[PDB]
């Protein structure tokens, strides 16, 4: 089309994601990209027709869910300054009660010190979290090769987490 | 490869992407898309050797920079929760004495709202902000007919950035 030939979708739920690409295609998108930390929400991208993914190996999607957002706010807010310290890209998004956050470029040992802070955060501002991804590279390296017999024909990845994951293969 | 197809740099400087393109390479990437706000990056990613691009069209990159580290956070942290509360993605990053913030999903009149407390935050906190982006859709259809007589074969759009930018047009 006249703006783009690709749209990328950040999904967080399997549900959400297959509503969005359904309000796309009515909108008349012909490409739609599919972006998760949950290996389940691409292979059901891949099942609905996509063939492009963006996958996430070394890094992970923290979700705090909660009734009041400026609990939820004040858990993404120490998480975000943490994060943005260790060198780490974010994305964020609000999704109903969910706040989600998108961790990529921090070693494996960061990663274990954002996802214990990640619980206690929630433990103190009285609210519930999930963890996504996080796997080790030989877990991506076996999803990945999944993806492409389910049809992926493009998959692409954040350059800071394909250098993570470079440095750990070595 | 193994990992995937299709490496993503998210560019804020030239010189930056130019160098983080060298070293992917070096690393054996075969393929890099590049992301960014600004037109001239994207059309330098082609000059490159670059073919996919990710581009903002009813969005903009929110770019604080200073020297104290706790004022450019406390400036991104009123952004990032204003931002998420009217139902934009962000994606967040620290790079060098910089702290960019890329804004999509909200339309015309709460972008322009943002990019006021931008201006006002900075003024508070005693740092400098830059805004990159933020066009009209007209602007965004000329630079991405200019992508494509570059030779840029695939052009992605985030699919909330799409919608608001497709209501807009309508
Ligand atoms: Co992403
Ligand atoms: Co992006
Ligand atoms: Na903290
Ligand atoms: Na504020």
């Amino acid at each position: 089309g006249a703006m783009g030939d690709i749209l990328i979708v950040w999904a967080k739920d399997v549900d959400e994601m297959l509503k969005q690409v359904e309000i796309l295609r009515r909108l008349g998108a012909k490409q739609i990209a599919v972006e998760s930390s949950d290996w389940r929400i691409l292979q059901e991208a891949l099942k609905k027709g996509g063939d492009i993914l963006i996958v996430n190996g070394g890094g992970m999607t923290i979700t705090f869910r909660g009734d009041d957002l400026e609990a939820l706010l004040k858990a993404a807010i120490e998480m975000i300054k943490q994060a943005l310290k260790f060198g780490a890209t974010i994305e964020l998004s609000l999704d109903g009660n969910d706040l989600n956050i998108n961790i990529t470029g921090v070693p494996e040992q960061v990663r274990k010190e954002l996802a214990k802070e990640a619980e206690r955060l929630a433990k103190e501002f009285g609210i519930t979290v999930t963890r996504t991804g996080g796997g080790d590279v030989d877990e991506m390296l076996k999803q990945v090769e999944i993806l492409r017999r389910l049809g992926a024909k493009q998959i692409a990845v954040h350059s800071d987490d394909w250098r993570i994951l470079q440095e750990a293969l070595k």
